[PDB]
Formats: C-alpha cells, structure tokens, sequence
C-alpha cells in the first residue's frame, strides 16, 4: 500500500509556515486575504519514483499555544525546521525547536531540514552561508524557498521526505 509520511512544519510565528503549506498543496500564495483553518493538509506525490501520501501538520508559532507541542511532535515523522531570512530572530530559535523535537522524540537523530523562507525579500538579514554552516552542525539539509514565487517550496518538503526513508534504513 502507499506509505504515509507525516511531516511537520515548525517555527517562529510569521516566518511562513502556513504560506509554506497552503503553497505546496494548493499551488497559490496567502498574503493579504481571508483563508479557512485545517491545520493538517493531505497530498499524493511521486518522490524518486515512489509514489507516497503527504500528512503536513502546519503548527503555530505563538509560544502561549502548545498544547499539542509534546502531542505534534511525538507522531510527526520528520520536521521542517522553518526560519525567515529576514528575521534574525527566527533564524536564532531554530535551537529551540530543535532541542524541543531531539527531547520530544528522545533521539539525537530526527529527520529534519532546515528551511530559510521569503528569500524573494531584499532585506535579508541571516546570511546564506551561515544557515548552511548550522545545517552542516546538524547534519542536515538546508533549502532556501519562498511560498510567494514557489521557489525552492517542493524540495523542501521532497528533501524531508528522502530524510525519513533514508532514516528508516
Ligand atoms: N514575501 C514573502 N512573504 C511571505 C512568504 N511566506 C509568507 N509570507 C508572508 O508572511 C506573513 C506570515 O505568513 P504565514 O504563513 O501566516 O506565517 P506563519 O509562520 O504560519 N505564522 P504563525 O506562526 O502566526 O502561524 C504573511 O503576510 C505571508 O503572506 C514568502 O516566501 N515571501
Ligand atoms: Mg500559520
């Protein structure tokens, strides 16, 4: 049967987490107008030739929400670790969230990719190189996209889902 993948998108409120999702399942990019909530978002796709069922958790980056934090965690298979690369800020609690999932998931290994979003802006503040060289600390992938062109949007998440067969080796 077709195997499932239950991907997570994590990070500081406004980097793009939703912009992200809604882009990669429904190929257009919210900005300015009103949009109904679902909060988990279903795609078929064919990744190196196999075909899988994406399951994408699109999480809220408000601190005072986390009720689900130890429960959208503890079943997500992989995560999407997403920063701005205008906003130092988000780059910076990257830490966080990733000390969050490593504890969450008592693992030192957790599939994971580094995603630096809204690279179409000019007003970047997190320099490309030093992204890559937390993402080598890690051991992870890195990807710049932007849910406004769909620059960079699929990789993202196909990257993921090759970390997590990859892991499951
Ligand atoms: N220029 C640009 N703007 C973007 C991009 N991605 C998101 N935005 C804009 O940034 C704002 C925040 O995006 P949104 O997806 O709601 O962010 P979020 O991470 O889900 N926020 P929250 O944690 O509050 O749930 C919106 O105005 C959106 O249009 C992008 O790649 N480029
Ligand atoms: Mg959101």
């Amino acid at each position: 049967g077709m195997t499932e993948y239950k991907l997570v998108v994590v990070g500081a409120g406004g980097v793009g987490k939703s912009a992200l999702t809604i882009q990669l399942i429904q190929n257009h990019f919210v900005d300015e107008y009103d949009r109904t909530i679902e909060d988990s978002y279903r795609k078929q796709v064919v990744i190196d030739g196999e075909t899988c069922l994406l399951d994408i958790l699109d999480t809220a980056g408000q601190e005072e929400y986390s009720a689900m934090r130890d429960q959208y965690m503890r079943t997500g298979e992989g995560f999407l670790c997403v920063f701005a690369i205008n906003n130092t800020k988000s780059f910076e609690d990257i830490h966080h969230y990733r000390e969050q999932i490593k504890r969450v998931k008592d693992s030192e290994d957790v599939p994971m990719v580094l995603v630096g979003n809204k690279c179409d802006l000019p007003s970047r503040t997190v320099d490309t190189k030093q992204a890559q060289d937390l993402a080598r600390s890690y051991g992870i992938p890195f990807i710049e996209t932007s849910a406004k062109t769909r620059q960079g949007v699929d990789d993202a998440f196909y990257t993921l889902v090759r970390e997590i067969r990859k892991h499951k080796e």
